[PDB]
């Protein structure tokens, strides 16, 4: 069974029409692929199997932050989750770029994150806990989602390996990360040095700063609830200012 439009149909994946190979976000190998039933274009990312889920993201479609998903296959070998169609990772855009990225951007983006956290963990107690560059990702329309729920865990919540709101770790990393253009710091650093604020003379907007650090709080306990984020400031602007997030993203593409 696959549902767009509202509608939910079978669906073999044979079914789908199949057009060229897409790459380039989490690789994947990831597809393009229409569907006859309805004529509607979608992805189609296929993984082997192992040994030996994610209905919830197939049942999140009341949030416009966080990639739709379709349905689901599976056979002997893969295993396959359809979703909507995008431009890019996040951090494919920080390599694209050697540059980093706008605070404006990240100002919307930083938006459209949280409220995907929110969104999850109330409407569906779900928490991501893997909030990284590679999660988030930018459309020529302009959009900003989340997926889904050289090191992996360098995101890991300084809490989270001593004492027997981490994500807000993770994002205020990917923040640090991506505005900067570098990564933020194996580890070791985490747990012993200085939480890694943003740069102090950047031409970074004291609101930002503040939501930046207050995200990334060394004592968890003292960290930020997804709500208080979205009432401070930085957020609070960024709901309301306007950023043209296409154009430009349409036009960092050339390069």
């Amino acid at each position: 069974y696959l549902t767009i439009g509202g509608q939910r149909y079978q669906a073999e994946i044979n079914d789908l029409e199949n057009l060229g190979e897409m790459g380039s976000g989490t690789c994947g190998q990831v597809w393009k692929m229409r569907f006859r039933k309805t004529g509607h274009v979608i992805a189609v990312k296929q993984m082997r199997r192992s040994g030996n889920d994610l209905d919830v993201v197939l049942k999140s479609h009341d949030c416009p932050y966080i990639v739709q998903c379709f349905g689901t296959f599976i056979t002997n070998t893969d295993v396959f989750i359809a979703m909507e169609l995008m431009g890019t990772c996040a951090e494919k855009l920080k390599k694209r770029m050697q540059g980093p990225i706008p605070e404006r951007i990240l100002g919307k983006m930083t938006v459209a994150i949280v409220k995907a956290l929110y969104y999850l963990k109330e409407k569906h107690g779900v928490i991501h806990r893997d909030v990284k560059p590679s999660n988030i990702l930018l459309d020529e329309r302009g959009q900003i989602k989340l997926c889904d729920f050289a090191g992996c865990a360098a995101y890991m919540a300084p809490e989270r390996i001593d004492p027997p709101r981490a994500d807000v770790w993770s994002l205020g990393i990917s923040l640090v990360e991506l505005a900067t253009g570098q990564f933020p710091y194996v580890l070791t650093k985490v747990l012993q040095e200085e939480p890694p604020l943003l740069p102090g003379h950047m031409g970074f907007s004291g609101d930002f700063q503040s939501f930046v650090k207050d995200c990334l709080t060394k004592d968890h306990r003292k960290r930020p609830k997804y709500n208080k984020l979205l009432e401070h400031s930085f957020i609070k602007r960024y709901e309301t200012l306007e950023v043209d997030v296409a154009s430009w993203f349409k036009d960092v593409m050339a390069k």
